[PDB]
């Protein structure tokens, strides 16, 4: 650990943990393509288990990046096309409002107002279909972005249909395995429960609860090591040997839509680098008009590529700059203000060139 990296990391994370009351936290910095790890506090306050490099943390929305990439991998294999209508992979979606809504709109939250979350009452597959048939668009497709688990989560589910595989099998087989993310899961196996940190909310230890389209929108758990590897694969896709997975990573970083200084990829979100920290940090249900990027701009190396995520008891953040071979991962078992995460991440990366 170069003292440089050591000092900026600690100078930054320490006051953060104290101000936010974060019980446990793991940080990885990818510098010149090499990971450096750091860890603080507790994975389980009660059983006094410290956070280590093997601790699993709930990723929350950062899970969408895996989905964007899995989806991009399905495109690469010629199994789906973002230009296909949604109904091509779910012919039972015969309600009229769906004509014109494409897999692209699903993956980028531009379908016309699909809700932030699938309602808790949706139990079964039959319940999911009904929910979608009855959903009433507030806007025409491709006009506004409204961040949503029901939007991407559906994209993920359909993206894997032609393969005959379930979303978990597809994810494990086409993404976790090739990239050697052997400690990343949608369902934490009994053998790895000893490392599953607890989340904390209002002082109580909690874990994410099951829900429809959970795997696809916020269901991944992973370690600081695998997340650092996940960042290295996204920084340098051209080292990935699996052809389709390589294009897939590239496709998830293509710029499909623009909102202010932000560009929407598949899961990942991007801004041109150099970037103002304020342009990312503090400037809900924020509907935002979007401009289509026709055709999409291929992955741009001079970008600040990122994704924020949370569950009831976890706060996570990932951000990297391809052009600089620079990256960072922040995993905490306490959801804390998103602006403090980006503020911390920028302070570290910008300090490393
Ligand atoms: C992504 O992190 C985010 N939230 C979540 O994924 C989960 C959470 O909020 O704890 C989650 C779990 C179960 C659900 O039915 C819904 C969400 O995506 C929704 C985060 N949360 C937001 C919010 O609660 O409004 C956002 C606006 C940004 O993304």
């Amino acid at each position: 650990a170069p003292q440089q990296i050591n000092d900026i990391v600690h100078r930054t994370i320490t006051p953060l943990i104290e101000q936010q009351k974060i019980p446990g936290m793991a940080v990885a910095v990818i510098y010149q393509g090499k990971p450096y790890y750091f860890t603080w506090g507790y994975a389980d306050i009660a059983k006094k288990q410290p956070v280590t490099q093997q601790t699993l943390f709930e990723l929350g929305s950062v899970s969408k990046t895996f989905t964007g990439v899995l989806g991009g991998d399905a495109i690469a294999r010629g199994e789906i096309k973002l230009s296909d209508p949604t109904t091509k992979y779910w012919p039972e979606l015969t309600a009229k409002q769906w004509n014109g809504i494409t897999l692209l709109h699903l993956a980028t939250y531009t379908a016309g107002g699909l809700p932030l979350q699938v309602p808790d009452e949706v139990k079964s597959s039959s319940d999911l279909l009904r929910f979608y048939q009855n959903w009433q668009p507030a806007w025409a497709p491709g006009t506004q972005r409204l961040y949503a688990n029901s939007s991407i989560g559906l994209f993920g589910a359909l993206a894997v249909k032609p393969s005959g595989l379930s979303f978990e099998q597809a994810m494990q087989t086409r993404v976790f395995q090739p990239l050697k993310l052997n400690h990343t899961w949608i369902n934490v196996p009994p053998a790895e429960e000893k490392n599953y940190a607890w989340g904390y909310r209002e002082g109580k230890a909690v874990h994410v609860s099951p829900g429809a389209l959970d795997a696809e929108a916020y269901g991944v758990k992973s370690t600081i090591e695998d997340m650092a590897r996940w960042v290295q694969s996204n920084l340098k896709p051209l080292d990935i040997n699996e052809k389709t997975l390589q294009q897939g990573i590239q496709l998830a970083q293509s710029r499909y839509w623009q909102t202010g200084d932000m560009y929407q990829g598949l899961g990942w979100e991007m801004l041109d680098w150099p970037v103002n920290p304020d342009s990312i940090i503090n400037g809900a249900l924020a509907a935002r008009p979007v401009k289509a990027i026709t055709p999409p701009t291929p992955a741009v190396r001079a970008s600040w590529v990122h994704k924020t995520g949370a569950t009831g008891g976890f706060g996570s953040y990932v951000a990297f700059i391809p052009e600089k071979e620079l990256g960072i991962v922040m995993l905490a078992n306490k959801n804390y203000p998103n602006p403090a995460r980006v503020d911390a991440a920028w302070q570290i990366l910008n300090a490393l060139q």
